[PDB]
């Protein structure tokens, strides 16, 4: 209560001032409060707190319940990348004039669902408590469904309920855009379904007025958001994958080759292929290919 005092009485400073409209935007230097005050501005730019009458003082302790419920002994998989996700986010739609392209209910969710898609992560080894739990479930994007369920019980919290404004057909569907938002963070769903995404790109049929793709659009964003880390200028990389290995490693050199493979496999085909649908994205593109030439060059020792 003490923390939520101080959140609710600071003033927020603007987007510009506190850099989160930047691709390369970096977290190392912030107190946990300074990451709340860039959350509320998130919120604020992008007209949700008008748009849908959130009280200040709610919409606090909700980022604050939402800090709460990630785990610090997670050397990744915690608070910060959750922020820093929403943060892409907020680059993506403003940076990359994404905003356009959406209606105040798909941003709405798509930032919630960013700043929750990991909400109680327990680490990459850890993955034997949501087995004691569900025991037969374990051979379903068993971890998105958790992430959600803690998303879910964070906006229904006494005094937390930042979706209040909106009508009972609005808040079906915000959840409903919440939910298949955090599902998507499953890199297994990212897989699946991002071939689907480039042939539409590539035979140049994307059509967001689709309602199927639009939908198809929102899950890339989200994994295009939650990897974001591997496009940040090389010394926010390295500190990084410092991070993911100590989580990995440590539960808590191979690393390069390592990063390149991920960037290969996993990380380039998507930035190039959100640079075809807005070319204002395209400064994921270039730090993730200047990240790949320095992993590159290290592997090779
Ligand atoms: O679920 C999320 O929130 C995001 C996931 C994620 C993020 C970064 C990364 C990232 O840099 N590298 C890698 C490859 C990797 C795997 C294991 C150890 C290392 Cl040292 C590197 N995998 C990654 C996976
Ligand atoms: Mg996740
Ligand atoms: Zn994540």
């Amino acid at each position: 209560t003490r923390e939520l005092q101080s959140l609710a009485a600071a003033v927020v400073p603007s987007a510009q001032t506190l850099k989160i409209t930047d691709f390369s935007f970096s977290d190392f230097e912030l107190s946990d409060l300074e990451t709340a005050l860039c959350t509320i501005r998130m919120f604020t730019d992008l007209n949700l707190v008008q748009n849908f009458q959130m009280k200040h003082e709610v919409l606090c302790r909700w980022i604050l319940s939402v800090k709460k419920n990630y785990r610090k002994n997670v050397a990744y998989h915690n608070w910060r990348h959750a922020f820093n996700t929403a943060q892409c986010m907020f680059a993506a739609l403003k940076a990359g004039k994404i905003q356009n392209k959406l209606t105040d209910l798909e941003i709405l969710a798509l930032l919630i669902a960013a700043l929750s898609h990991d909400l109680d992560h327990r680490g990459v080894n850890n993955s034997y408590i949501q087995r004691s739990e569900h025991p037969l479930a374990q051979l379903h994007s068993i971890m998105e469904h958790h992430h959600f369920d803690q998303c879910l019980m964070i906006l229904n919290s006494p005094g937390n309920q930042i979706l209040s404004g909106l009508s009972i057909e609005e808040y079906k569907t915000t959840l409903k855009i919440i939910k298949q938002a955090i599902l998507a963070t499953d890199l297994a769903l990212y897989i699946k379904r991002r071939g689907e995404f480039f042939e539409l790109i590539r035979k140049n049929q994307f059509n967001l007025e689709d309602p199927h793709q639009k939908e198809l659009f929102l899950a890339m964003l989200m994994t295009a958001c939650d990897l974001s880390a591997i496009t940040k200028p090389w010394p926010i990389q390295q500190r990084i994958a410092e991070l993911v290995a100590t989580e990995f490693f440590d539960q808590g050199n191979k690393i390069p080759s390592m990063q390149v493979g991920f960037i290969d496999a996993i990380c380039l085909q998507l930035y190039e292929a959100l640079t075809h649908v807005s070319e204002d994205c395209f400064p994921l593109l270039d730090g993730c290919r200047k990240n790949r030439q320095k992993w590159q060059a290290l592997a090779e020792q």
